[PDB]
């Protein structure tokens, strides 16, 4: 066991190993509290997240276990991974706090898309890396569910990482309709919304609520056709759609004028209303828009990921002991 030092940062208190120095608050909210730090063992600038009340309730305890299992499994250049996980407690009885460590990135995509306007080549490379990370995530039967600029970080090399899994302007419309069985291409919808925003500098669907959001989407891609209507079980959904002033699929080349025709074509394949017809991450990496970057032998998939715990009804102490197990079995990655 290493040796710890303590401090108060904002109103959070922090107990971390000596190796992590110069902790500076980066922001805080539901997830927990995040500090930037300098790792003296490796020389890396790292990001340290202290979970908020990880074992306060069954939902918190399960969510804590979920996040740690996920982060420990992701080993991919475009997906955040675990550099380290530690607790100050020396026993399971005292175990009450969890800190997670990952590489610190330079800026989030929210601060690139406002502070400058992005060239087509940057858009190619950035979307390529998202899709490459998404191919790996999806190959593990994992859905991100919350892809958006603020959950994407880039360094000065323009290298990109997807972070923090799970009216929202980037959410697939089958969720605005509350369909219970949405699939992994909800993430592709979000990528479509993001790439559109990098090309125009404007939010694509800046809706004010679930209803306004769906209306902005249908104005671009048009009302659902009969093949898609046949798949909607919800009678209220079905009725609301059949009794809207019907609208045609706009031509995307008109909407996204001046954009590379290949970027427009890919956008048409991502922002399809019917989720069964949406392009997948693996197929999108092979789209000609990414010819400059696509390499089928350097777009790996993930080892299988056991998500059986998701269906379990356990006590707080059981979720907590399972989390402790995962802290101790952690093997840092080869430096
Ligand atoms: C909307 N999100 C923000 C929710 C909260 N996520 C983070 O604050 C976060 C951001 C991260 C990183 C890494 N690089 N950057 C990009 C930032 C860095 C500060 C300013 C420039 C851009 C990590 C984490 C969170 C985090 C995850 C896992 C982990 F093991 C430790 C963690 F710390
Ligand atoms: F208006 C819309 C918008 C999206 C959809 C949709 N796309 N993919 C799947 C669905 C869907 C929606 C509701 N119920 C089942 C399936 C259906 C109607």
């Amino acid at each position: 066991r290493p040796t710890f030092y303590r401090q108060e940062l904002n109103k959070t208190i922090w107990e971390v190993p000596e190796r992590y120095q110069n902790l500076s608050p980066v922001g805080s909210g539901a997830y927990g509290s995040v500090c930037a730090a300098f790792d003296t063992k490796t020389g890396l600038r790292v990001a340290v997240k202290k979970l908020s009340r990880p074992f306060q309730s069954i939902i918190h305890a399960k969510r804590t276990y979920r996040e740690l299992r996920l982060l420990k499994h992701m080993k991919h250049e475009n997906v955040i991974g675990l550099l380290d996980v530690f607790t100050p407690a020396r026993s399971l009885e005292e175990f009450n706090d969890v800190y997670l460590v990952t590489h610190l990135m330079g800026a989030d995509l929210n601060n690139i898309v406002k502070c400058q306007k992005l060239t087509d080549d940057h858009v190619q490379f950035l979307i390529y890396q998202i899709l490459r990370g998404l191919k790996y995530i999806h190959s593990a039967d994992i859905i991100h569910r919350d892809l958006k600029p603020s959950n994407l970080a880039v360094n000065e090399d323009c290298e990109l990482k997807i972070l923090d899994f799970a009216t929202r302007w980037y959410r697939a419309p089958e969720i605005m309709l509350n369909w219970m069985h949405y699939n992994q291409t909800v993430d592709i919808w979000s990528v479509g919304c993001i790439m559109a925003e990098l090309l125009t500098g404007r939010t694509l669907f800046p809706g004010t609520d679930h209803i306004d959001q769906l209306k902005l989407i249908l104005r671009l891609v048009g009302t659902p056709g009969a093949e898609l209507l046949k798949k909607i079980s919800s009678e209220s959904a079905r009725n609301y759609i059949q009794s809207l002033t019907q609208m045609p699929k706009m031509n995307f080349a008109n909407v996204f004028i001046g954009a590379n025709p290949l970027a427009v074509d890919l956008l048409e394949k991502m922002l399809v209303l019917d989720s069964d017809k949406r392009i997948t991450a693996a197929q999108a990496l092979a789209h000609a828009y990414f010819a400059q970057y696509h390499d089928p032998d350097d777009e790996p998939v993930a080892d299988p990921y056991d998500q059986s715990f998701e269906s379990r009804d356990l006590l707080i102490d059981e979720w907590k002991s399972l989390t402790y197990d995962e802290v101790i079995s952690f093997v840092p990655p080869p430096l």
